[PDB]
DNA sequence: TGTACAATGGG
């Protein structure tokens, strides 16, 4: 180990969330896009931006900032604009920017439960020509997609799902090696 | 446009 130390110690901290937990959060984010959805077609902007927004702004109550292979930003001014369009925005959508707002909070908390995950599963691919470091992004990488695509109503627990896309991501990464 | 038993020190 060594400046990543620092990483595994911020992440060991994170409790990991009970089963009740993992669903009314994996509900506050899908109803957070389904938000964002009504958003988007309200003022007419990219769904994937709206979030993006919003996120930066709640990444401030987040438990874990620098997090690998997440994508970081974006740029103050199209978050400055974009939320002015949207704070600015009438009285009867209101609830609508709260939603969305739980949403992606959830999803940050969500996030930061399961990287102790993405470590255990990362660490049975060391030694395939990516440093830990890499692996530990990669597999992030792959936790995000889960999280986006996780439905809860199957009934299956998170880390299954999540574990998949970890390792589908990592493998995809080391194929691309060649 | 679909990817799903659980898995978060390991076995
Ligand atoms: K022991
Ligand atoms: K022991
Ligand atoms: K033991
Ligand atoms: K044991």
């Amino acid at each position: 180990s060594d400046p990543v130390r620092q990483y595994l110690h911020e992440i060991g901290q994170v409790p990991l969330l009970t089963l009740e937990e993992e669903i009314d959060l994996a509900r506050k984010v899908e109803e957070g896009m389904e938000a964002i959805k009504k958003l988007s077609e309200a003022t007419g902007l990219d769904q994937e931006l709206i979030r993006e927004v919003v996120r930066a702004k709640i990444l401030g109550t987040a438990r874990i900032q620098k997090i690998p292979g997440l994508k970081e930003k974006p740029d103050p001014k199209t978050v400055e604009e974009v939320d002015g369009k949207l704070k600015s925005l009438p009285k009867e959508l209101k609830r609508y920017l709260h939603i969305a707002r739980e949403g992606e909070a959830a999803r940050q908390h969500l996030i930061e439960a399961n990287l102790r995950l993405v470590v255990s599963i990362a660490k049975k691919y060391t030694g395939r020509g990516l440093s830990f470091l890499d692996l530990i992004q990669e597999g992030n990488q792959g936790l995000i997609r889960a999280v986006e695509k996780f439905e809860y109503k199957r009934r299956f627990k998170f880390s299954t799902y999540a574990t998949w896309w970890i390792r589908q991501a990592i493998n995809r990464a080391i194929a691309d090696q060649a």
